[PDB]
């Protein structure tokens, strides 16, 4: 119902190529949840290195893509970043990688706001491919 | 039933980054048809240039990706390329671009063998997004 | 007589790296024709992929470069793009690729306005290397 | 006393550009610890995107670089990877990012083997700049 | 005492990725000298080409990095570039390359103003790694 | 009469993208001279950084390209490099840059063998555009 396409994304997040890893927002409810898509394509620059002969989307970039999806939720819910402010990744708990994500996968990511605590915001994220979980993690993010 | 993932694709086509534009094969029947996926992601290198502020997947790259999908069909059907042989794009008729393809689109491509003619092979292709046609073309390819 | 160098080109076309494929305009007459140069260098990013061991300038990028050269004609003849407007590739007829274009080739391209029809503009293009034809095509372009 | 330069690293790890994030090994003791350097330079490709006007080395890439440093320890200690085998990132606990790492920083990373557990190996890592901690994490890695 | 970090550098020099080769300024005295750092990392794009299997930082890029460091001195000492003006490399005398610079090296560069002569400014530069000289040169630079 | 195209060049020089800067050899006489072409195209990766809004081919890359052209002469004249051997740039005298080289320029480079001296070989080079000199230099190169 509340979808954002890439130009709307570019207006919210400061990330640019080759480190903008949210391709679409499928739905969100402010202060609660956001569901985003990362299309995984062979034609992405990290796959040349990771690895030659055997393309594997880096687990660390799933954590990043989910953190980005929290940022989009945070900005739509609480206000846009002001010029020069940034959205800092502060911590991660319990990241678990279940199986490799590969070219052709459409990675569906769901992030949920948990609480604010200290000047940090805590989110959970779950990433799926073809309805199955490929990654979970709990993420802490802060605006400076 | 007959799916090929990226490693199988890399073994068939000689194209490499940043010009390998088939991410998966969903089905095929040798000598007849092939259905392939190109995942369209913001994190592809041509989107920096095409265009700043407004990402549009180039129509010429839809033609490329379909031509590559003919190559995979041709190789699986007729034999792999020999070292130093190439799969040449010889011509295109009636390419039509119906609307823009954008980050987050999964472009489903169907190619069909038509006939061989004067040392050339003729194919038709149709590319879809969300079940709607975004491009059609007739393609002529040759080995040499 | 009416030459445009790259900064003038950058002011007319919205394309940027790695998808700006017109390096110079040698001559033009508004509403009629334009003659442009694409220098083909090994140091272009697509050649890593197309193909390892055997650099071949992609035919699809000749079509693009010619379409770009039509855009430059269109903008100089009829007015510049307004912010957010774009120059859409709508169709191609009868693209023919005669032989491979390679590193060291200076690709001379000549585009001619044919007619407007529906809200499309029709152009013919011919690309030469060392005075010989390497590609022809008829292109349809539209401003949205 | 036990230093490895980049060619020795390239022979141990399968990662390549733009995802090989260990530039040198300063010391190690098989089965115990490894100390590595990641030089952080503006001329790295992710800084274009992260972020325009404000270069910040991604925290997720500090985790990657430390995971790579565990791989080098694992290979030197336990044996090189066999062709087609991979060094998989299975999980992370308690990653904490203490302050931003920036161009001109030399990031010194110390990884320690903790134990093997259910087919996984557990490692702790600590990354420093100018003697101060910028990141800690506990990492689980597996061969397959 | 007078250090400049990368955002200050980006405000002074017009160079951007992949050709900004000064990561930090350690000290300077206007009109006299400047001491700068170039961190040499495997993750820089030229190392893919220079050379496969054997990363060697190009000597020509040491000359560039030093010329950049002269520009930063020139701008801080004599005034910033005005929009559209540029800082031209006009000549080099007696460049000498002593040994290869490699991934993991922190290249410390010291440039000294010699004199102005014609509308050129003459500088000497010396680049060190681990306290040893790896390159010297005399450089002539001009503002247009 | 003695021309070498890119595949012949790739077999002689070890440089690869984005640091192979000789696109064709127009003529040569072993032990004496070589004339090579570098096509200068906007679609080269360094132009993004050098400079935004104003593309200028770096003078240091003219020196590189001429050094590469000496390498091709050296290999054709004296023997190919053995695996793991490199063609080292040892020094430069009297490099002079006469005016900017820009997208659309075809840079014609003439290198001449001067003499061997203390385990080094000395060469002169002259680079032209449209028959006019844009750069001269004396280059010292060594195998090791």
């Amino acid at each position: 119902t509340h979808t954002l396409h890439i130009e709307e994304i570019l207006d919210l997040l400061p990330h640019r190529f080759p480190f903008l890893l949210v391709d679409r927002v499928l739905d969100f409810e402010e202060g609660k949840f956001l569901r985003a898509v990362k299309n995984v394509s062979f034609n992405e620059p990290f796959f040349q290195g990771h690895f030659p002969g055997k393309p594997i989307f880096p687990g660390v970039l799933i954590l990043e893509a989910m953190a980005q999806a929290t940022g989009i939720l945070a900005f739509k819910s609480r206000g846009k970043l002001e010029p020069g402010e940034l959205y800092y990744f502060a911590g991660i708990d319990e990241a678990r990688f279940k199986r490799p994500v590969v070219p052709g996968d459409q990675m569906i990511m769901e992030v949920e706001f948990v609480k604010e605590r200290r000047g940090l915001t805590r989110f959970t994220g779950v990433a799926k491919v073809d309805g199955e979980i490929v990654c979970t993690a709990t993420m802490m993010c802060a605006r400076s």
